[PDB]
């Protein structure tokens, strides 16, 4: 164990219980939900377009080559039809959808097509305002927000609600205004935390450099838990420092096979369901420093009853 | 000569005539004069160390783990070594870059306002002079905006052809497009010499021809390879040298000579030893 991570944890658990906390989540968890994937959608274009798959090599050029090439050439009906013959079918959510929405989010924003992680918020009991299009911020009737990145398939399998072409990202900036800017007021205000991705949002993370480069360091460095079952580059990890992130890897803790990735998902989150205070208090000054921090501003007094020190004590 | 490519060709040879031509330098014209490779002092940062991303992440660490003396030692070493070539004449006789090299340079001054858009290593071998950092591309815009300015007036005042551009940077094009974006049906459609190996597939010159900008291929004229690059201009350029109204019926002659005359109907009895100018 990492004694920075410690204090990481300790960071974001004390944001939690102030409340003050924001999970982001990235496209893994449709991963992990054996939802179908953005690649082999590419891999669809890339057989209809051609004629052939044929090798492909899918790189990121074709990424957001493709869908324009059968925007233009194939019209806009057949992208209607193969987003109907994909993007249908439905599963039941995972685990990891519960223990993100246990530490109480304040808000939660998304970059996911899908909509298990609001089924998954009806689950746990509370209510999210759905923020997906730049008309629902309008009627957003809850201080909790659901603040949606990439929208979703509940206004139709239309082309405006997706968003998926380069140049719908190049015109972003006016499509969605008001949506960065409450993504800008909520990475601005709150503590958020980054999963669901591996480092390949590179859009995202240009903002990220941008809210960088408009606070330094006033602005509260992020955490990530990379989720990629290799060993991390130190230097890749300091000069994420440098970029301002402070990424905790999954490998750290526990590694085996590529796949067990939905475990490793569960696992460090594991390790913060159970963070407490106590199990990493080892030492007897550190107790006596630790009940001092935690009584001595009761200084202030003259009794108190011995059945309110339950309350002191969780 | 396709009909898109013969109009082209009228196109740059009467923009040419008079004179109303910007040659856009990619970096291919530097290999052209066997130039070291980016990508390959990108390995060499990689294997020192130990996608697109990478080929400017691994230069980006590499600054701030083992230092900028070492950059700039590697360039010593390697960009200190090259003469010009024809390609470089055919240009300047027709008559802006993004390499480093000075060869356009020499080219010039062996025969009018050059621009580098990359700067260059005039002043020195130092990393502020030249472009190729991700956080250099980032900044890009700010520190140099007098070279956006005239690079956005240019692309108004004069036909700029696209010669070299291995596609590396698509900052520049994304800028096209916002220019663009405010040009619309007002586009002078700049031009570009595809000169991959492969000719180009249909539906990637259908969206080339989608997006605005006019596009000459080589391999699609005759078989061409990368391995024969040199020619592939000699392909293409030298056509764009020799380009005459001789290369495009009788009607059409007629045509011509009616236009090249009829002005001077208006005028009075011409000199019989003046009208050598009207042929020229």
């Amino acid at each position: 164990l990492d004694n920075n991570v410690v204090e990481c944890i300790k960071e974001i658990t004390e944001s939690s219980r102030n409340g003050k906390l924001v999970f982001f989540v990235g496209a893994g968890v449709s991963t992990l939900s054996d939802y179908p994937q953005w690649w082999r959608l590419v891999d669809k274009y890339h057989e209809e377009l051609y004629g052939s798959p044929k090798k492909g090599n899918y790189s990121s050029d074709e990424y957001l080559r493709i869908p324009q090439i059968f925007y233009n050439v194939k019209g806009e009906m057949a992208f209607d039809g193969i987003l109907k013959d994909f993007f249908q079918v439905d599963k039941p959510t995972n685990p990891i959808h519960d223990k993100i929405l246990a530490m109480n989010p304040a808000h939660v924003i998304t970059t996911a097509y899908d909509n298990l992680i609001d089924t998954a918020c009806w689950k746990r009991g509370k209510y999210f305002s759905v923020i997906s299009a730049e008309e629902d911020v309008a009627n957003a009737t809850s201080s909790r927000y659901l603040l949606k990145v990439a929208g979703d398939f509940r206004k139709g399998f239309k082309g405006e609600n997706v968003v998926l072409k380069e140049d719908d990202y190049l015109n972003y900036d006016q499509n969605y205004p008001l949506i960065s800017n409450l993504m800008k007021t909520i990475i601005a205000t709150h503590t958020i935390v980054f999963i669901g991705y591996g480092l390949g949002d590179y859009n995202i993370n240009m903002l990220l450099n941008w809210v960088r480069k408009l606070q330094k360091d006033s602005f509260h460095k992020p955490f990530f838990i990379r989720t990629d079952p290799s060993p991390i580059e130190n230097e890749t990890l300091i000069y994420y420092e440098n970029k301002g992130l402070r990424i905790i890897d999954a490998a750290s803790l526990i590694d085996s096979n590529e796949y067990d990735y939905l475990e490793r998902y569960s696992a460090v989150m594991d390790l913060l369901i159970e963070s407490q205070e106590n199990k990493f208090i080892t030492k007897d000054d550190e107790v006596i420093d630790y009940i001092y921090g935690k009584i001595s501003p009761l200084f202030a007094l003259q009794y108190i009853r011995k059945i309110d020190l339950k309350h002191v004590f969780e």
